[PDB]
DNA sequence: CTGTCTAACTGCG
DNA sequence: TCGCAGTTAGACA
């Protein structure tokens, strides 16, 4: 309850704290301690002609026989493990919706980035909100208009994401709106993002 | 065969 | 420290 409501032209979404500093820290440790990330092969996509290493780690959960691709690369999710039903069943019974599918991105500090993109791919079931539960250190995120890069002009809309915080991004946000996580320098400690989303079989 | 798009980078300013 | 400009070991419709 009581969320800020991130709206814009094309633009929903709303930002709220779920823990606590003493709950969210054991949650980071434990997800520090349990998750297992993709590596070589499965830790490369291509844009703009070029292969590239990620500048970051990324691990896929979620329900058997399931897949997710973005940028020539495909993961096959991992079962579930504990932590991360925790998480996703709080977050369920709080927004009402359901998830069988989770990305992980941990940012080791602010070198660690991701370029901005469009969660885009038809896999995703139409209509559903993405749900982004962010643990460890405050990470700028950056949304920015689809035409604004520049025919018409709306404002990028800048927000920081803390220890223990959802943010949804609900539609059409998606189809309108890119999102980036920035290279922050100053930033020397990790962070851990979970996103939370539903994926047709 | 044309045009729209790119989850990333280097090399700047 | 930040982020813009210009992408392209090109994909795709
Ligand atoms: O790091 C974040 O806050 C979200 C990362 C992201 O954009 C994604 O999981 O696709
Ligand atoms: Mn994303």
């Amino acid at each position: 309850h009581s969320w800020r409501h991130i709206r814009a032209e094309g633009l929903d979404s709303s930002y709220t704290v779920l823990f606590g500093k003493a709950e969210a820290d054991e949650i980071f440790q434990e997800l520090e301690k349990e998750v297992e990330y993709f590596t070589g092969a499965l830790a490369r996509v291509q844009v703009f002609g070029k292969w590239h290493s990620v500048p970051r780690k990324q691990a896929t959960y979620g329900d058997a026989g399931l897949t997710y691709t973005f940028s020539g690369l495909t993961l096959s999710p991992k079962p579930w493990i504990p932590v991360l039903e925790r998480i996703r069943d709080h977050v369920s019974g709080v927004t009402g919706q359901t998830f069988n599918f989770v990305l992980i991105n941990r940012y080791k500090d602010g070198s660690d980035h991701i370029c901005e993109h469009r969660d885009d791919e038809r896999e995703l079931a139409p209509g559903s909100p993405i749900a982004s539960v962010s643990f460890g250190a405050s990470r700028d995120f950056v949304f920015r208009h689809k035409d604004s890069r520049p025919s018409r002009r709306v404002a990028v809309v800048r927000l920081p994401l803390a220890h223990g915080s959802l943010l949804m991004m609900n539609h059409p946000t998606n189809t309108h709106w890119y999102h980036s996580l920035p290279v922050r320098k100053k930033v020397l400690a990790p962070r851990v993002n979970l996103t939370f989303r539903k994926i047709l079989l």
